[PDB]
């Protein structure tokens, strides 16, 4: 379970980097609605991952 927690944290920070990169891409593209939807989906996945991490902690 501890190993699973660490894997969840690593996936959380990797997806955080991905969300920041996609948000920068959307800001550059401000061809925009699709990027907005992708960023919102990544943010929702990050929120679910953070909820799982909080439950694990």
């Amino acid at each position: 379970t501890v190993d699973q927690v660490e894997e969840l944290r690593r996936d959380l920070r990797i997806k955080s980097q991905e969300l920041e990169v996609k948000n920068a891409a959307a800001n550059d593209k401000l061809e925009y609605a699709v990027l907005i939807s992708e960023a919102q989906a990544i943010k929702a996945d990050l929120a679910a991952v953070e909820a799982k991490v909080n439950r694990s902690t």
